[PDB]
């Protein structure tokens, strides 16, 4: 497990302060010498076996990806205690908080730029074979290029597909609905899916047909994109190589972003 991990010597670390909690330790922000930002996951004393297992097991899939929009592993420390997951850090943090905080900054062709950065490694884990099971914004992360990156920060109803609610099927097709529901949060700057219904209020809305309507402002193609995303039968789903491929076309013929989806308006402003 850890053979694509690099191992780090403690001395090389230093930890700043607790950013979150682990399965059994606490994240932090610091730096790395071999200085760079880190943020660092531990594995505290009194870990039991499963947890070790999971944690070492977390670190080796993490070093086996290499690609621009998945999450970098610094290294590893398991040689000494407290066993430690360092990764890259970015300053501006996860997408969900990053675009609610800079409401309406951006322009189309950024936040669909970041939607193909996301697909693309959503294609590559997809293509490893590995099922994310909890792609949201608030599991991606923004450098400083406006690059997003997936990680998993561990521990969801709205983002995940209605097989994988019912049965517990999770595949890189339930991956896709999630991608889908990830779209309608870039193009919305961070809006919540669904607004206030309850997570039964989602299932049955979802069961009797119902899907999110356009965000404001948003390309058609891209509300069509999200919209199949969603379809009820796993199968019809785009793959994430459809994805990606339809992202870049549009990307690279910008002008078809400009014909815009009709927005719903929820209230009537009568005016002269
Ligand atoms: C240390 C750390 C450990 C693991 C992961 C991670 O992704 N594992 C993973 C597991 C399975 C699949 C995938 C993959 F690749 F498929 F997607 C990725 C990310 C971070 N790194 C990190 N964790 C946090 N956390 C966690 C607790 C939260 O409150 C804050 N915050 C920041 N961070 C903030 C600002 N700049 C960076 N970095």
């Amino acid at each position: 497990v850890l053979k694509f991990t690099t191992e780090i010597h403690p001395s090389c670390v230093t930890r700043q302060k607790v950013i979150g909690a682990g399965e059994f330790g606490e994240v932090y922000k610091g730096m790395l010498k071999t200085e760079v930002p880190v943020a660092i996951k531990t594995l505290k004393a009194g870990y039991t076996e499963k947890q070790r297992v999971d944690f070492l097991g977390e670190a080796g899939i993490m070093g086996q990806f290499s690609h621009h929009n998945i999450i970098r592993l610094e290294g590893v420390i398991s040689k000494y205690k407290p066993m430690m997951i360092i990764t890259e850090y970015m300053e501006n943090g996860a997408l969900d908080k990053f675009l609610r905080e800079k409401d309406g900054e951006f322009s189309v062709l950024q936040l669909v730029g970041m939607l193909r950065g996301i697909a693309a490694g959503m294609k590559y884990l997809a293509n490893m074979n590995y099922v994310h099971r909890d792609l949201a914004a608030r599991n991606i992360l923004v450098n400083s290029n406006l690059v997003c990156k997936v990680s998993d920060f561990g521990l969801p109803i709205r983002w995940t597909a209605p097989e994988a609610i019912s049965y517990r099927k999770f595949t890189s097709a339930s991956d896709v609905w999630s991608f889908g529901i990830v779209m309608w949060e870039v193009m919305t700057y961070g809006e919540r899916p669904y607004w206030e219904l309850s997570n039964h209020e989602v299932m049955k809305a979802i069961n009797d047909g119902f899907r999110l309507p356009t965000p404001m402002d948003c390309p058609s193609a891209i509300y069509q994109l999200m919209m199949q995303c969603w379809q009820q039968e796993r199968a019809r789903r785009p793959k994430f190589a459809d994805i990606v491929s339809i992202l870049d076309k549009l990307i690279r013929a910008p002008d078809s972003l400009k014909t815009l989806a009709d927005f719903d308006p929820r209230v009537s402003i009568r005016l002269p």
